[PDB]
């Protein structure tokens, strides 16, 4: 049954992360849906542990993705930095796990900051959900990410540049809109 909206509110500013493990479908890998589910549950349980250790908020999403949010529902003035630190731990932890073949986990991570909408949605049962501008951006940062990096837009770079190390990935000129630039979040300063 499709979910429906119940209540929502706009938040001026929050930070949103998406992560996934790309190419772990039965189609792509031939691994049985049950073995996939077990290996993913391990990886996602590791991320669950990091979310709790960091005091952040996991948003139950449908689909392959893992979603984490900072400064929504409850604001914190370091929301971007806190999600960056969590993102770094998430990719550094995943880098110590391997698939069953002993190959690196093909993790993608995108991270964005900006307005969002949050509230309650549900079908039979309900859950807290977050969507809108920064979620859209985070989603695109994750789905065009190079595997093993953390991709972020300019807005995140402006907010983090003094305290983390970032390297520019590239830019594209879109006439007549403007320039689209993204960065890799590499580490802490």
């Amino acid at each position: 049954e499709p979910e429906r909206n119940i209540i929502a509110d706009k938040y001026d500013e929050a930070s949103v992360l998406f992560a996934d493990i790309v190419g772990f479908t039965e189609r792509a890998s031939s691994t049985a849906p049950a073995d996939l589910v077990r290996f993913l549950d391990r990886l996602y349980s590791a991320f669950d542990e990091l979310v709790d250790q960091h005091g952040l908020e996991k948003i139950k999403v449908s689909g392959d993705s893992y979603m984490v949010v900072s400064g929504v529902p409850r604001p914190r003035p370091d929301h971007t930095q806190a999600l960056a630190d969590f993102a770094l731990d998430m990719t550094n932890v995943a880098a110590q796990l391997k698939d069953p073949r002993g190959n690196p986990v093909p993790l993608r991570v995108g991270l964005a900051t900006g307005p969002v909408v949050a509230g309650v949605v549900g079908s039979r049962r309900f859950r807290y959900d977050v969507w809108g501008d920064a979620v859209n951006v985070a989603s695109r940062m994750e789905s065009t990410d190079s595997v093993g990096q953390i991709q972020v837009p300019d807005e995140v770079y402006e907010r983090l540049k003094d305290d983390f190390v970032l390297r520019e990935r590239g830019h594209i000129n879109v006439k007549g809109k403007g320039v689209m630039r993204t960065w890799y979040l590499i580490g802490r300063k």
